[PDB]
């Protein structure tokens, strides 16, 4: 059953969508709902949701519909949550937890790395073990997230981070998709090279766009993977792992990285998607160098 819509108390847009907006909103009178909200009595309770306009389109409607359904199956602490729906009437809304720091991309570009707002390297670790942790949760539902990257996550109290996907709305992001006319819109430099040369997406490929993630992460989000480098020149290079010369290339060691964890990295770019590590074993690796770093 629906979320009483008229609990949501408007505060102040978030973000622009293609078919509607985001909005910040207060829940007046929380402890009533208690719908899993994370209520402190008298203190206020903020989530975001995401709101089609009342003019939207049969096409947007059904889109919104399909991702009500996809996203009400993801109930993990590392991936966004459903706190519940208004889609018997309009606006049809979907409401979620508001994650006070935005996405990490800029929270980590906000911050230096710590010297002997900072972040230690465990730190680093630990943010990058959550990722870890929702990715493995989604390949036990055989869920392929295919747009995995920093802009795509989210960054709550306490360092608490959670996956996403902001469906390539954003002006911000613009120059980390790869556009044609007539194609689907992709993320070229987080893609694994059969996602480029094959559009085979994977929970292998996810893997390899987690190193990519990771990379950022250690990189406190300063640079885009293969800046330097065209977006032919990174297609270029996908086929360079297909042909096997041994002329491809690969993101160079962060300043921040320890050559160990760049080994990590480096089997998340493995040619073979079968010798990449399963997100279980990169969960574990970085929250054992989170634990005792
Ligand atoms: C925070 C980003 S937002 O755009 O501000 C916003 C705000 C409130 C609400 Cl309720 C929703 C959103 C936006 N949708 C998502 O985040 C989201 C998360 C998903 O699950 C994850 F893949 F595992 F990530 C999957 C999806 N699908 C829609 C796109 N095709 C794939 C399935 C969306």
């Amino acid at each position: 059953v629906d979320f009483p819509r008229s609990r949501l108390r408007f505060k102040e847009k978030l973000g622009e969508g293609q078919f509607g907006e985001v909005h910040l909103c207060e829940v007046d009178s929380p402890q009533d709902l208690v719908f899993p909200l994370n209520v402190r009595k008298g203190h206020p309770l903020l989530v975001a949701v995401k709101i089609l306009r009342p003019d939207a389109t049969k096409n947007a409607r059904n889109d919104f519909l399909k991702e009500v359904k996809i996203m009400s199956r993801l109930k993990d602490p590392n991936i966004i949550r459903l706190l519940g729906v208004c889609v018997q009437d309009d606006p049809l809304c979907m409401i979620t937890d508001y994650m006070e720091n935005g996405d990490l991309n800029q929270f980590l570009s906000a911050h230096q790395l710590e010297d002997k707002p900072t972040i230690s390297y465990p730190m680093l670790l630990h943010v990058a073990a959550q990722i870890a942790s929702g990715m493995r949760y989604l390949a036990t539902l055989n869920f392929v997230h295919r747009d995995l990257a920093t802009r795509n996550c989210l960054v709550g109290e306490n360092f608490t981070i959670k996956i996403a996907d902001f469906g390539m709305s954003r002006n911000l992001y613009a120059g980390d998709y790869y556009r044609v006319q007539g194609r689907a819109v992709l993320p070229i430099r987080w893609m694994a090279w059969e996602c480029i040369l094959m559009g085979k997406f994977t929970t292998a490929s996810d893997v390899w766009a987690f190193g990519v993630t990771l990379w950022e992460v250690l990189m406190l989000c300063r640079a885009q993977p293969f800046g330097q480098l065209t977006d032919e020149q990174v297609i270029e290079n996908a086929g360079e792992f297909f042909r096997d010369q041994g002329r491809q290339v690969y993101l160079s060691r962060p300043p921040a990285c320890p050559q160990g964890l760049y080994e990590l990295m480096l089997r998340c770019w493995s040619r073979e998607s079968e010798q990449r590590p399963p997100f279980s074993q990169l969960h574990r690796f970085l929250a054992e160098d989170a634990l005792n770093t």
